[PDB]
């Protein structure tokens, strides 16, 4: 029923009042890039102004950085035209955070989303395996209901329980329309959501959770798909 746009989360005090009434999810620390709890160029021919003006993608699907799921930096041959700097430029798709029937809050497209469209980066606190297991028990002790863990690399798990952005609201489906992709940005790995098919406006954005924390009971899955696994 209730819904809200990405920008409603910039203002903290207005947010806590909307949350106090149930028109926005509960407060968390909004951040722009991953926070660690313990701390070359491509070959694309630069585009001329004509081909720029008439609609040519700079650093298209044949870009060497894009192929290795590396993002270009400042020094790219196309400079400002580079379409391969989506994480750094926060070129996120238009999405809204909405109340679902029983999964809690969720993400839905506010515009049509073509296939293999960048949706959002999944930000949060990065933990090693020791910190991760520490919080799994802190969160079972606090009877948390929603969990916000995302596998990044060996000895790196992303935890958006406390700090993150609106990507933390994407819910599970056994028949998803999104996936995670790991991208290198300045020598460092981040993960983001990408649509795996055309998502029509209004439709809820979902991906297929593949995380193992386990023990503390299992959660039933309300995705409502034809072939639902039954649980998360
Ligand atoms: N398909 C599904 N069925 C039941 N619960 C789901 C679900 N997908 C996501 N969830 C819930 O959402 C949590 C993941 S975090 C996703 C955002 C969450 N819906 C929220 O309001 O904050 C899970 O721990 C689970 O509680
Ligand atoms: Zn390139
Ligand atoms: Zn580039
Ligand atoms: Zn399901």
């Amino acid at each position: 029923g209730p819904s809200c746009v990405m920008d409603d989360f910039r203002d903290p005090q207005r947010w806590k009042e909307c949350a106090k009434q149930g028109k926005m999810p509960c407060y968390f620390d909004l951040i722009e890039e991953n926070v660690y709890l313990t701390e070359m160029q491509c070959e694309c021919t630069p585009l001329s102004k004509d081909e720029r003006a008439q609609g040519e993608i700079a650093c298209g699907e044949d870009c060497l950085n894009r192929l290795l799921m590396i993002e270009c930096s400042s020094r790219c041959p196309n400079g400002d035209y580079c379409s391969n700097r989506r994480f750094q430029r926060k070129q996120h798709a238009d999405v809204e955070v909405i109340l679902t029937e029983k999964k809690g809050w969720g993400l839905r497209a506010a515009k049509d989303l073509p296939s293999n469209t960048f949706v959002l980066e999944y930000c949060g606190e990065v933990l090693d395996h020791k910190e991760f297991k520490a919080r799994v028990k802190e969160y079972a002790r606090n009877k948390n209901i929603h969990y916000y863990f995302m596998a990044l690399k060996n000895d790196e798990i992303i935890d958006a329980t406390q700090k993150g952005n609106c990507s933390r609201f994407m819910n599970h489906s056994c028949e998803p329309n999104c996936e995670t992709q790991k991208w290198t940005v300045n020598g460092q790995l981040r993960v983001g959501f990408f649509t795996t098919k055309l998502v029509p406006s209004g439709s809820e954005l979902t991906f297929d959770y593949q995380f193992q924390r386990y023990g503390k009971e299992a959660q039933k899955c309300f995705c409502g798909s034809a072939n639902c696994r039954g649980y998360l």
